[PDB]
């Protein structure tokens, strides 16, 4: 029993984290095989905020202008190239700790673990979600860029996020590991702001199923809803539309608990319309939307506490 | 910016996790140097619930009745002893991945990371606190006992918790790494229940300071309180008494924000008496008490967003 915001064990990623320095700029990089991946921001100077031209900035650099430090070992850079908003530094040594890995570009509503790092040293691990507006609500201080986000599946690390920047609302923006930003953001000092965000409906429903699996049914009711009428309510509360595909995805949790998906939708509609009246669910007084259906199945028992 | 329930990076502990089997009972163990630590429950049989006599159960075992599996390598047990509610199995191989480590018995209100494991394989990492009633609100399924809790400080892992059992309210009980339970619990199938719990006042205050550091002052007021009058309110709301030592401990956060501790106490008193009125703090609609003052200082910037 119990339900926590749980991250993947971070060891396989810890062994990949390095420090990259170009001139006076230092940040984190990810060392896999003989390549180090890092934000291309590392070639920026103190003046290059407004409109840096990265191609122009990079042609002015040589391999030896890049310093890569892996623990107490300096790695020699033997090639460099830029791919979208990431730099790839070929080093003369393959990381002996490279895990089995993949690079994945995730959809909004998907969750992942973040290993926050400073100067190539991991500091903490936490779970977050790609928001519908393609920001993440992370916890990052200066020096954290190049920290990565990941999922682990049968010992294969799927990297999905590299941290670049903090927007004015305190939320975070970054790229996949091929350097393409999530969302409309660009790596330049221009007015950029998070777009209006929405609540991830399919994840709220998954977490209501987690609450039931764990033994709690207070918020359930005798009603059902059509998918159309639910989505009318959802739209009113700034929730994302629920698709038939989402309903399909919630199938296994529905079957484990015996609660039809559209019946849980009627539960959620009542919760939106009436609030919680001072009660909690899984120890929260708000509806939680940063657990996917897969996350619930992974963490919860396969046997419901009936 | 941002504030998350952050765990320590778990790699140094992952490399220590093994599987221990005695007869038909299997659970997790912790391999440090040439010793494996595990719950003494591993020598229990299917019938030994009510009142097992562990000394009697153990004298009936030999070294070879214990099977220790570390990845795909079997470790040979060459000695065994029991210390309180843990077993120590001397193996013929020192763990080459042993980190610098210590064993610590923590006070209630202290936090730590848990690496949940099954069959010696880590599954997830999360943060929790030793509650005042000496349970933890973990996330554990069958097979998780022997999973450990830990803090990391300058590459030294301080182990503080080994998981044993789940109580009827779904909260969790376990030992320090020398096998002494936290709380009054015993490892036998007898009616045992969590005692009434309280909210960890000094941690709530730390988290209010985190909210201010991150840029949010809505809940502040122009009032102060004496420590005595605050504790009268605290006692009324099932909060723990605040001591002058706690006030001292909150000194650095007070100094970083310019908010005297007793002024933050007046804030908290108002929040208890009036509720939040639909507002949130650091994205929570409840007052959070599983961040220590040390946790806040570690995660937050050293510069307040004024
Ligand atoms: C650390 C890192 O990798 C990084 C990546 C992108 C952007 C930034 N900092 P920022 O202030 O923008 C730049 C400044 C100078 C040179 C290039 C980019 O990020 C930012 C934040 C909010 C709005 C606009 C830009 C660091
Ligand atoms: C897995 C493990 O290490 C462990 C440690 C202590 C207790 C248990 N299970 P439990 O049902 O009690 C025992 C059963 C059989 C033999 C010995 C102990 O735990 C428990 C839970 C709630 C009330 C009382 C006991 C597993």
């Amino acid at each position: 029993s119990g339900f926590r915001k749980m991250a993947f064990p971070s060891g396989k990623v810890e062994g990949c984290m390095v420090q990259v320095t170009c001139g006076t700029t230092t940040l984190n990089g990810l060392w896999l095989d003989d390549v180090v991946y890092c934000p291309r921001h590392v070639i920026c100077t103190s003046e290059d905020m407004l409109n840096p031209n990265y191609e122009d900035l990079l042609i002015r650099k040589s391999n030896h202008n890049f310093l890569v430090q892996a623990g107490n070992v300096q790695l020699r850079v033997i090639g460099h190239s830029m791919q979208n908003c990431v730099l790839k530094l070929k080093v003369d040594t393959a990381n002996p700790k490279t895990p089995k890995y993949k690079f994945v570009r995730i959809q909004p509503g998907q969750t992942f673990s973040v290993l926050a790092c400073y100067n190539g040293s991991p500091s903490g691990v936490y779970q977050c979600a790609m928001r519908p507006n393609f920001t993440i609500k992370g916890s990052f201080l200066n020096g954290s860029c190049g920290s990565v986000g990941f999922n682990i599946d049968y010992d294969c690390v799927s990297f999905c996020y590299m941290h670049h920047m903090e927007l004015p609302t305190g939320v975070h923006a970054g790229t996949d590991l091929e350097g393409n930003f999530y969302g409309p953001f660009v790596d330049r000092q221009t007015a950029q702001a998070a777009g209006t965000d929405t609540t991830i409906t399919v994840n709220v429903l998954a977490w209501l199923y987690a609450a039931v699996i764990n033994g709690d049914r207070w918020f359930l009711n005798r009603f059902t809803t059509t998918l159309n009428d639910f989505n009318l309510v959802a739209m009113k509360y700034n929730y994302e539309p629920l698709t038939q595909d989402h309903v399909d995805i919630l199938g296994p949790l529905s079957a484990q608990t015996g609660i039809a998906v559209l019946d849980m939708c009627a539960s959620l509609k009542e919760l939106l319309q009436n609030g919680m009246n001072g009660r909690t669910i899984l120890g929260s007084a708000l509806l939680e939307d940063e657990f996917t259906p897969f996350d619930v199945v992974r963490q919860c028992s396969g046997v419901t506490f009936q």
